DNA sequence: CAGCTCTGTACGTGAGCAGTGGACAGCT
DNA sequence: AGCTGTCCACTGCTCAGTACAGAGCTG
């Protein structure tokens, strides 16, 4: 229990996207977690390295925590949705008509407001994002920048490894911390070329 | 065969938890 | 010195997606 409040407490809750318009990045979580229900406030956990890896990258510039997520697309442009709406506990959890419902309501979102780059957050969910909003599945999938926008929009979609600690293939936010730094340097190239 | 999909299985760090015990001040 | 308590340093845990092998497919 989290301070007396029971898990099933938690399922019932959900968590709040941050969305607004002309936005440069948009992260694109999987399913918020219970911390993240509790605290009402994206990527709360003690170990998830998001907001870790958004320090050591530079895109913050100061260290930060899950609180001052509401004032991440005011100052840095920066917004926070998710692949499924639903509370869930891990991914594994999750089934295949979640996420694809999930799928479209994404798209359906991410071609409303339309920012320059959307953050997948994970592997998995691009891989079921790709089959089914594009109805392409590449085998040897990799992370970094992605071949195709979202239909009828501008919007360039990178994936990075999830900012959860579960992952054993990499163990640090020192490891996590490499796409940070290309995604920075992503936004700061689309910048430029557009006031080109 | 060859390739594709599906299921299950195993994998590292470091933060936080309850339990443990040593340090140690306040007593008499 | 002897006893008893709090406090805290420290312990041993447990816990927050991804790659891949192999069974079961289909061409
Ligand atoms: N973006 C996320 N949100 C969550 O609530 N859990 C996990 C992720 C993730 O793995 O990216």
């Amino acid at each position: 229990s989290f301070n007396g409040v029971s898990e099933a407490e938690l399922l019932t809750k959900t968590l709040p996207d941050i969305l607004t318009f002309n936005l440069d990045i948009v992260i694109i979580g999987i399913a918020p977690g219970l911390m993240a229900a509790y605290k009402g406030h994206h990527y709360p956990g003690p170990g998830n390295h998001f907001w870790k890896c958004l320090f050591m990258s530079g895109l913050s510039e100061v260290q930060l925590n899950h609180m001052d997520d509401h004032t991440l697309p005011g100052k840095y442009g920066i917004g926070f949705t998710n692949m499924v709406e639903r509370t869930t506990p891990g991914s594994k959890d999750l089934s295949s008509k979640e996420f694809r419902e999930g799928g479209r309501i994404l798209v359906q979102k991410l071609q409303k407001y339309q920012p320059r780059i959307a953050v997948f957050n994970g592997k998995c969910i691009y891989e079921i994002f790709s089959k089914e909003v594009f109805g392409v599945k590449v085998k040897n999938l990799e992370f970094g920048l992605q071949p195709h926008k979202i239909p009828d929009t501008e919007t360039l979609c990178y994936v990075m490894p999830s900012s959860s600690a579960r992952c054993a293939q990499f163990p640090r936010a020192q490891d996590k911390v490499h796409y940070y730094i290309k995604l920075k340097d992503l936004r700061d190239q689309l910048k430029g070329i557009e006031r080109n």
